């Protein structure tokens, strides 16, 4: 969820 949430790997809390 990377992709369209934060950045590229990280996302939220979780890894990528």
């Amino acid at each position: 969820v990377a992709r369209g949430w934060k950045r590229k790997c990280p996302l939220f809390g979780k890894g990528g």
